[PDB]
C-alpha cells in the first residue's frame, strides 16, 4: 500500500482511508482524468517544491484538452499542494494532484459529468547508467491521444511499453512515433550528446517536460551548445551520450539501448554534470535558479 | 446520479454508497481498467441477458492485453451478473462489469498492482428518422498504439474526444477514421453499409469485434442477404443505399445522414430496419433459432 | 481542337462555340466539378451507350460528395446524353457529362454557388477497332488517401494527381502510370483500374482509395461468366512483377493487357491469353453481339 | 454575381460578360489551373498593391509545378495587374490572376494543351473600420479532412485542384458553426487553415508553423518580419492541436485574412478567450504597412498612380 | 563451420573450400542477391525435395524484382538442386540456392554487373512446448521500400535486426508489425491464428507468400477446417485460442506465448499440432493426395 | 573488372585475385555488411585522404547498429587505409573499407557469426534528377544513419529506375512524402540567397554535407536546416547534391522541370570550388580535414 497520509479532497484534508470515490466514476471506466507529478526537495531552508506554478499551469492545461472543468482556482490548488507537504510533515516527497470525472453518468461523453472531482496526495520520495529497449508500442499520434497533456488514458500506452521493457530485462522503454522516429520514454523526455553538442528532441508527440525545459536552461547556462532536433534510434546508438529527464527520473544517464552500448558504455561526463547541477538547483544551492523554488515554510 | 442499487464488489453485494475505491487506484490515474457492456431484455419467460458468455469471454480477453489478473473464475462473474439483475429486481437493464488496477502502487507499470479489483453494477435501461453522424477529427488509434480489440479504460479517451466533438457539432454520434483515412468505427459502435442489396460489414481493422456486429451478420445471412466484409472510405458510405451502426447500447441503429450528406433516401432504410426487427425479436426471446444467445435470469 | 459539335448546356443544345462559361467560375479556380466518361459503340442496331444508368448514378453520387446540387433529374440527363449522340449523328463516341460550380462567388466554400451548371458533350472516338501490351511505370505521386480527396468520386480537382502521374509516365517513356497509395500498395492507373492473373486465377484489386470502375465491374462479371475464379485483394508492386498477366480496365482503356511494368516484363512479355479473352468478350458485349449482356446497352435509335 | 468589371483576357481587357472560356477547357474538368490572391489598399498616395512581385513570382512557380507554360513575361502580368486596378477605378480590392489549361484536348495529360490561357480579374473589397468581430476572435474547428501529403498534391503551389481539399474542410467547419477550418496533415500535426497559415504565442514567444505541406504564405512572411522588427522572438516549429489549445494566443494570416486572432479551437477557448495583445498588435502594424503608413515597409508596396 | 561439402558453382560442383567469390562482389556491399530455402525429407523411397518447382519459380521471380539475370534455365537449376543432394549423400537436408551480383563494378546500380553468378549448397538438417515470440520494435518494410515478395538479400537486414532483438529479449522468434501497426510476419516465417475452431491465415500484405503457408491452407481445408484469410492486430493474436508459424525451416511451429501473454492454454494447441503432423506425413510421402508436391531424388 | 590491386584482408595485404570469401558468408545472403566510401586527392604535398577520422568513426558506428564486432582497433584500420593508397601507388582514388559477417552459420541472426571479417580496397578515381517510386526506408525499418549493405537494395532499385528513365540520379522521398536524399547523396536547395540543407531525417549524415555547411557559413551564406517537399525544390533558385563520390554536384533539372536558370547556379559553383580547393590542400583553414599519406 501507499503511505500518503492526509489527502486533500475537493477543498478539505481527510485521512487516506477516507479518500475514496465511486467505482462508477467516469474516469475509472474511460480514462478521463488528468494529473501532475511534482517534487519537493529538502533544502537548507526547509522543503522546497520545484517549479510549482509551471506544473499547476500544465494541470489546468491538461484539463482544457478534455474540456474538463476544475472547480478550484490555481491559487487554491497551489495552497493545497503546499499544505499536503506541511500537514504530512514531508521533506523530500512526490506530489500527485489528480482531477477526474465523477459518477454523475457513464455515457462516453464526459461533459455531463463536470465539474471534475479533485484531490492532492503526496508521499515520501545511474552511475552505470539506465538500460533502455525500444518498444513495440508506438507513441500515440497527435490526432489520436493528446500527448501534450497528462490524461489518464494516455498512460495505457506508457504502461504497455514500461511492462514490455521490464519484461525484456531493461530499466525503461524508449518509444518511437508511428513514423519510426524516437519520441520519448514511457515517462521521460530524451536527449543525446554528440561531439560536445547537446541535442534535445523536438516536442513532436511528447509531453513538454518541465525537467527537459530546466535541463536545457542549465545546459546553456553552463556554456553547452544546445540544438533541438528530430532523432532516429540509430542516431542515439551512435551518440557519445544519451540521457533522460523527468520529475521522477531527474537527469538519468543512459548507458545502453537495445543491448548496444552508448559511447563508453557507462554514464558520461555531460549527463553526470547536468544531473549534479540540477540537484544543486532543486536543493537551493544555485541563486540563479531560486525563482524555480517554492519553500513551504 | 446513477441508480445502480446493489453493486457486486469482489465477491459480495454492497449498497451503491459502499461501492467505492481509493483515489490512489492505478486505473484512476493511468486508464488501466477493462469493462464490458451487457444487456438484459424482458421476455415472456422473464429477463434474459444477451450473449452473456461472449461478453464475459471478452472481459477476460481484455484483461489479457493489459496482463491484468482477474481473481475470479468466469463462472463466478457470470453468476454475479445474473444476480445483479435479480437482487435489484431489474428486467430491462444495462450491466457494467469492471476490473481495475488498485492502489498498491502508482508506478506506471501495473503488474505490481495485480490482482485487479472487480465489480459488477447495473441500471434500468426517431429510429425511422435515422441517426446523423459527423466524421471526427480524432483518428481511431493504430493497432500498435492502443489495444483496440479490448475494452481498456484508457482507449475511451479517444472515444470521449470524438463523441464530445460530434455532439458539439450537432450530430448524434461520431464516425472515426483510422490514421490511414479509412472508416473505422463509431465512438461506441461498429459500422455497416448497404449497396445494391448487398450488406457490407467493415473489417475489424483497429476496431472492437462487436458482439452486436456478429449477431447482425448471422441474422443477415439467415435472412438470405449476401454479406461482404470490406475496408471502406467515407465517400463509399456517402454513396451507399443505407448505413447503420450496431452495438450493445445502439442495438441496430439506421444512419440517415453523415457529414450533412443524406444517405440514400435520407431516412432509415428497409434492410437496416429488418435487421433491427429480427434482432429485437431475438433478444426478447421471440426467435427459437436464436435462443442459444439468451441466458434467462429466472 | 475538340470536334464536339452540338453541346447540351443547362437544358438545351447550342453550337460548340457557344458552350462557354465565365472565367470567374468557382470550378475553374478550385477544381469544384464532377464529370463522367461514357462510351457509345456502333452495333448492328445502331449506336449503343454502355451502362448509361450506372454512369449517371455515379455522376450524381460524385456531386453528393461535394454537396453539389444538380438542378436536373437523372432521367433528364439520360435523355440529354442519348440526344447528344443522335443530334450529332455519332456512332462510336465518347460522352463527357460535366457539372461545375458557377460564378456566383469565389469564396473557397462552394455552397453559396449552388445549384451547379451542367453540360453534356460528346465526340467521335474509337472510329476503328494490343497484343504487344502496354508498358507501365510506377509513379512517384501517390494516389490520395481517402481523407484527403474523395477517390470514389470523379471530382475535377482529383485529376491533378492523375495528371501529374500521367505526365511523369509519358516523360519516362511509358504508356501509363501505375500509382501506389501512401502506404506503398498498388492503387490504380492515372485513369484505369488494375487486375493481375496468377496460376489461372484472376485477381481484381480492392477498391481501397480507387474509383469503383464500371469497366472493372463488367470485367469481373464476364470473367465469372466464363468460368474463371476471381479474387479481390490488396496488392504490392512485386506481386504484379511476378504475375502471369496484368491488365487495366476503364471506359477509355476498355481492357488493356499490360506486358511490362518498371521495365520488368510481365510473364511472357506480351499480352496474355486471359486478358485477351476478357477483352474480346467485353468488346463483343459493348458492340451488342452478346445477348446475355444486352441489359447493359441503351440503343439510341 | 461578382462585380468584376473589365477583365484582362490574354493580353487585352474585355467586359466581364465577354470573359468566358469553353466548357471543354481542361482545367474545368481536371483542376489544372493556377491562381493568385493579391490585395490593393488605399493609401495617401492612391491604391497600393501589396507585394506584387512576390505574388507574381509564386504564380509562375505554381505553373512550373504543373509544367504549365504561361505565354507572358512576368512584366506583362504585373502591368495587367496594375491596369486592372486603374481601369476599374478600384481603391481597396482583391485581385485574382488565373492561368488555366484550355480546350485543345481532354486527355488527362495537360502538356498537349499548352500554353495556358491567362486572365486577371479584380473586385472591390470592403475595408473594415470596426473592431468587435476582430477582438472577439475567430472560432476554428479541426477538420476531418487531412491536408494533402507532399507527394499527393503540390501544396507549395496554388493549383486549382488543391482547393477541393480546402473546400471540403471549409464547408465542414461552417456547417459545424465555426468561422474556419484547421487542417491537420496525415500524420496528425497541425498544417494550415483552408486558406490561411497558422501561428501561436506562448509566454511572449511567437511560434510560426513550419512549411510542411502548407503554402508558404506571403502574409506569414510579412508577419514574421514585422514581429522580429517589433522585438518579438520568433521560432518556427511543428505543432499539435493541443499545443494550440494551451497557447496564450493563436492567429491566422493570409492575403484575405490579413492577421486574424483565433479565440477558440474545437470549442476550447484560447488563453483569455478573446483576441490577445500580440495578435492585435501584429494586425495593427501589418495594416499600417499595407496602407502605406510604415516607411520601413514601403518597399512592399506598388502604387498604381 | 557449415558442413556443406560439394557446392554447385555456376555450372559445376566444387569442394566447399573452393566455393568463394571476390570480396568486391556487388552483393557483398549492397545486398543485391536472391536466395531460396528448400528442404528434402527422407521417405520410404529415398530423399524427396518438397515443392521444388514452386521454390525454383520463386527464385527466378525474386531475381526479376532486381532486374537480375540468371544465366541458367530453370531445368538446369532443378537438376543442380537434385545433384547437390545425391552427390553429398544427403537424406534430410536444407538446400540453399543463391544468385548474386558479382565484382564487375561497384556502382550502386547493379545492371552493369549482370549476369548474376549462381551457386547451390546444402547441408544436413519449441515444437513441444510451443515457441515464444515477442513483437519487434523493427517494422516490416513497406511494399515501396523493399520488395517483400522476393527473397532479396538486403531484405534480411530487417529480419536479422528483429531476430537478434527477440533472442536478446529471451524469446525464440520475433513477430514484426508493418508500419501501420498490423501484424506482418515472423523474421523468417508466416503467421496464422485459430479462434473458435476457425483457422485464420494472414493476408500477404508486405510479407513473403510462403509455400509452407500455401501447403498448410490446403491441408487444413482437406481436413475439414474452415480457413479465412485476414488482416490481424497483435491483440487479435493475444486473444486467439492458438497461434502458429509456418516456414520451410520452421515447418509448422505452434506458438504458446507472445509478449509474455499466454496464447489460449499457454501450450501448443491441437489444431497447430495436428497441422504439423499431417504436414510431416505429406512431406515424407505418407499421404498419396500430396504426392505431386514431392520430387524423389532417386 | 575492378583494378584494385593489393587488398588488405583481415590484417594483411594480398593480391586482388586472392581477396575472396566463402559463398556461404552471412552477408552475401542477408545483406549483413557495413562499408565506407573515402577519397584521396592529389596535393602539392602528395596524396591526401579527406576526413579519414570521420569516415572511420562512422564505419565503427555502422557496425554497432548491426551489433557487429570489428576485430581491429580504429587506429589499425586507419593505417590499413593509408597503406592501401601507398602500396598501390595511388594518388587520386576511392577507398572502400568493408566489414562483413562470415560463413560460420546461416541462421538469420548474425551474432553467432562474430567477429566480422574486414577488408580495405581502393582504385584510381548540372545533373538531372527524377523522383523515385521507391521511398527511402523509415527509421524503424532499416538503419539509415549507417552504411549497412542491405540498405543499398533500396538505393539500387531507385538508381536503376532513374537511369532507365533517362536521368543521372534518383531523388527519394520518405514514406510521408517529403524529400529524403539521393540514392547516394544528400540534398540542398537555395532560395533568395539562403542555403537550405535538408534535415537528417531518415538519411545518412553525410560528411560532404557537413563540410559544405561549414564552407557555406565561412563564405557568409546563411544556412538553414529544414524539411522539404518536392515542389519546394521545383521552385528553388538552385539545388545541389553532396557526397564523397559526387563531391558538390549542381542539379539543373528535377522531374523534367528546370531548376531556376536551368543550369548550374552561382552558389553551388562557389561551394564546389572551395570544396575542391579544400580537398586538394589549397585551403589552409581546412588542412585539419586532410591526412597526408606521404
Ligand atoms: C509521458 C511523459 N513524458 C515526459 C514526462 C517528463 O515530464 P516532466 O516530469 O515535466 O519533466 C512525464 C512525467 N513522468 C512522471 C512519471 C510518474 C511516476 O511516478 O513514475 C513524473 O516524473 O511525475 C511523462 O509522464
Ligand atoms: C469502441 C467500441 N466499438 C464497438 C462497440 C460495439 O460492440 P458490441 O457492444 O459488442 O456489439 C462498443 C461497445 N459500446 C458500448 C457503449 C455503451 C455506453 O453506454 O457507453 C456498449 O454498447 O456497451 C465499443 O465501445
Ligand atoms: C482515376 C480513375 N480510375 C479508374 C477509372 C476507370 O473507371 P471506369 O471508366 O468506370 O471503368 C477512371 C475513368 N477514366 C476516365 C477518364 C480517362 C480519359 O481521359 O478518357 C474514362 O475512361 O472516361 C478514372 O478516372
Ligand atoms: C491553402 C492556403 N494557405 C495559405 C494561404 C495564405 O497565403 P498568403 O495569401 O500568401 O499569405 C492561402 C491564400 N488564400 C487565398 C484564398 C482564400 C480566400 O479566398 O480568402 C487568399 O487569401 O487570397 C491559401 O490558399
Ligand atoms: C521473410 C520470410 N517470410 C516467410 C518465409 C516462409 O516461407 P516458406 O519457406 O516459403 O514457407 C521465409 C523463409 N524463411 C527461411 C529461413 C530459414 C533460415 O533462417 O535458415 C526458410 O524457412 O528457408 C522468409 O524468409
Ligand atoms: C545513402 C547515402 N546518402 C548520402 C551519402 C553521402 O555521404 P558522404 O559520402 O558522407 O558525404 C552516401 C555516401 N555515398 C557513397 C556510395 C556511392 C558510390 O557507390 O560510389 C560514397 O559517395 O562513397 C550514401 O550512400
Amino acid at each position: 500500500q501507499i503511505k500518503a497520509g492526509l489527502i486533500w479532497m475537493n477543498g478539505a484534508f481527510v485521512p487516506q482511508e477516507e479518500a475514496k470515490t465511486s467505482v462508477l466514476s467516469h474516469a475509472l471506466h474511460y480514462g478521463t482524468s488528468v494529473f501532475e507529478g511534482i517534487r519537493a526537495y529538502e533544502t537548507a531552508k526547509g522543503p522546497a517544491i520545484f517549479r510549482l506554478k509551471e506544473h499547476v499551469k500544465r494541470f489546468y492545461n491538461s484539463a482544457k484538452v478534455l474540456r474538463m472543468e476544475i472547480p478550484f482556482a490555481p491559487e487554491e490548488l497551489e495552497e493545497a499542494i503546499k499544505e499536503v507537504v506541511r500537514r504530512n510533515g514531508y521533506r523530500s516527497c512526490y506530489i500527485r494532484p489528480l482531477a477526474w470525472m465523477g459518477a454523475k453518468a457513464l455515457g462516453v461523453n464526459p461533459l455531463p459529468n463536470n465539474p471534475a472531482e479533485v484531490m492532492v496526495a503526496a508521499w515520501e520520495w545511474v552511475r552505470k547508467g539506465a538500460r533502455l529497449i525500444t518498444s513495440s508500442w508506438a507513441r500515440f499520434p497527435a490526432n489520436v491521444m493528446p500527448g501534450k497533456a497528462k490524461v489518464g488514458g494516455n498512460y495505457v500506452n506508457s504502461a504497455l511499453a514500461k511492462m514490455e521493457a521490464v519484461a525484456a530485462g531493461a530499466d525503461e522503454a524508449l518509444l518511437l512515433d508511428e513514423e519510426g522516429y524516437v519520441a520519448e520514454g514511457s515517462g521521460e523526455n530524451l536527449f543525446f550528446v554528440r561531439d560536445g553538442v547537446i541535442y534535445a528532441l523536438e516536442h513532436s508527440v511528447n509531453l513538454e517536460g518541465i525537467t527537459r525545459d530546466s535541463v536545457i536552461r542549465i545546459a546553456k547556462d553552463l556554456g553547452y551548445e544546445v540544438q533541438v532536433v528530430r532523432a532516429t534510434r540509430d542516431q542515439l546508438y551512435m551518440a557519445d551520450e544519451v540521457f533522460m529527464t523527468g520529475t521522477a527520473a531527474e537527469v538519468t544517464p543512459v548507458s545502453m539501448i537495445d543491448w548496444r552500448p552508448i559511447g563508453k558504455g557507462t554514464a558520461g561526463p555531460v549527463a553526470l554534470r547536468l544531473r549534479e547541477v540540477y540537484l544543486e538547483a532543486v536543493t537551493g544551492r544555485r541563486p540563479e535558479y531560486e525563482g524555480w523554488l517554492t519553500y513551504v515554510n
